[PDB]
């Protein structure tokens, strides 16, 4: 009824249950849901999540697919093992799982643009981290995030 | 995965599982099934979906409370029996399960806006009936449907 | 959360549901769903709901067994086709849908003793119907009710 | 645990959801539940489940298509108004809800093969209806159903 | 059927999984559910179930709102890091994830009742935990738990 | 729909969730989801799943029963913390979690046959593990596996 969600998170989880469950799910199915989670000697977690339903469908059909690693590695792309809550913080040597870096092309006070894909980032309204929780989530607008490229040292 | 929405429809409920689960149970709680469903006698079936969740909250809110009466009137007011597919259509002797007459204010080939409530309708742009089954769903961006005044004929 | 059950209802499985669903999920296996809903010919519905687990976990075993006609018995005798919402109410040629005639040994203003079992029926603390919606449910505290005996006119 | 299923049932859809929810689903998503139900004026009701997911899975594909017309036609020559329990009642006008005229080529005490298809249909297992409730429920091994041909009468 | 619930646990949660799933699925999300966990280098846990609906609903209210840190605090005050399984146990240097020390006013052979809200505490008839499990589940049936006050050493 | 199930799986679990949800469910609340997953220092895991209903029927009744005991020891049985991906692999000083060394009878190329309750085993044929998972899953079509007898150092 009127208490739909959750207002404020612990976990990134709890946030993407409220919106693609079924991408959670995945996650979980291929044993990735560690890369979400924070844990002490890791900065902190960034996802990212795509706005549009067409990328997210494509990481279902490959997930259940004969070779889904081509989902991991989508999947791996879209998480950053980094505290990442503003644009100003979306600098320096990060990157996702893939251990490419990220090259920001145009920052504005909402937003992020970036090189290798034109990935268009805005923070998720609705995403509000608990004090000291080292979490954040950036709507994927259009655009890709990187795959290939030089690395983050 | 891929295949999880139906991209075309012989009940509005089930388009309306894939939108609001909760407002499909409490429509069912309240004995309002019925209200959605082609009957032999009927018309058609129209249903008006609010697009804001502070309206479908307040539905729900008013459901589960001891006096669910309002709940069932609001719920009257957004089904409708009669086929209105397009704006064309929305004119004459149409209404809601209350009987309160729809006066339009001002149409738009694609956006319907109606008197007595300021309700802006906008056709589903994923619902399509099957063929020879006459049900249509819009979505009310902002405003309120006519609960009350002169009943049509 | 906070809004979880109705409070007023209109069809009894509504309220089975937030007390047994396991119990209203065999009702339906059973295509013993009708009996519980107000046809327009039918009076009205009660139904007496075992509170001692030990009764409804009995139901459940003859369900799924590979003679269900037992089941089908109990459940026959635990609804009623007839309004009966208070003890002043419960008297006369008034039965359950095996047919045998209920005999009252003791009433007491909330709670009615049946003849034929021992039955002990008191109102259920949490029912109220919709206003013009002739449903009753009973909660059995001890005892059975009739299986065999003279049938009710 | 070990009270899962149902041993006898009153309804195919009761057993259909112990061994494809997912068809049971999409059978109910098409409006085609009635097909699968006894009523007063048809004689019984048979359907043939389909072993090979193959199957199942294209008539799943079909029906979140944009144009589930297909599925319709193959979950129509799945069901046939008739009651069917053995291959000895498997001969003269009967048919599915295509109107196609069934030709069984080669009967085999439990076993029925038919023309138009080759089908090979074996009765399930696992479903024994209720007594004077005339449902029956075939295995198809290898084959398929006919979807065009002569009517019967 | 028949085998409902768990007569054993090993863990806490599959207790509450049987009695308050909704309360369960909060402290889940609130990345409370290590606290339910024995962990070696911890004593033990034992968890204080509110009898009382209103009790749980607040705190359901609260983890659903835009502060919930408030249903963290009354959720550490019902979590115990010790092993309390008797009334005898229930004393000395103990008390919840607050750090507030618990003080016994009256103890009793199956029952204990506390200063600082005077919570009154009996064991939860059937939570059984499995021999070597450190673990214990009791009912509170009136008061409150303490939120304040001096801690435990 | 067409997408059902995982064809490569990271963990054992969500190859049962896709065979029996229910002994799945069991694992868990017995606490022995942890003896399924691969950690450093553990060989690697191979579970058996009883191919036969009846066998894992009697797990889930004992499971729910007074003493589930017995559902813990069988479930021992079936799981192996060792690596055996093919039938030549199974060979040496291993066995499940119970201490009892298997010994082989007659080992052929898709099947192994055991000495101390002549279990029957063959790799399942849809479990497919990544590359450097080491996961094996085997059907026990007949026979049980052993549950006494000389431990393997």
């Amino acid at each position: 009824p009127w208490p739909s969600n959750m207002k404020q998170f612990c976990k990134i989880s709890v946030w993407l249950q409220q919106h693609d469950p079924d991408l959670l799910e995945i996650i979980n199915n291929l044993c990735m849901l560690g890369n979400l989670s924070a844990a002490k000697y890791k900065h902190g977690v960034t996802f990212i999540y795509p706005k549009q339903a067409k990328i997210r469908d494509e990481i279902k059909k490959h997930a259940y697919s004969n070779d889904p690693s081509q989902a991991i590695k989508t999947l791996e792309s879209l998480i950053l093992p980094f505290y990442i809550p503003t644009p100003a913080e979306f600098t320096g040597e990060i990157g996702s799982y893939t251990g490419v870096k990220l090259e920001v092309e145009k920052t504005e006070a909402n937003k992020v643009i970036l090189k290798n894909g034109e990935a268009v980032l805005v923070p998720a309204a609705d995403f509000k981290p608990f004090p000291d929780r080292r979490l954040a989530v950036w709507i994927m607008e259009s655009g890709s995030m990187p795959l290939e490229g030089p690395p983050y040292k």
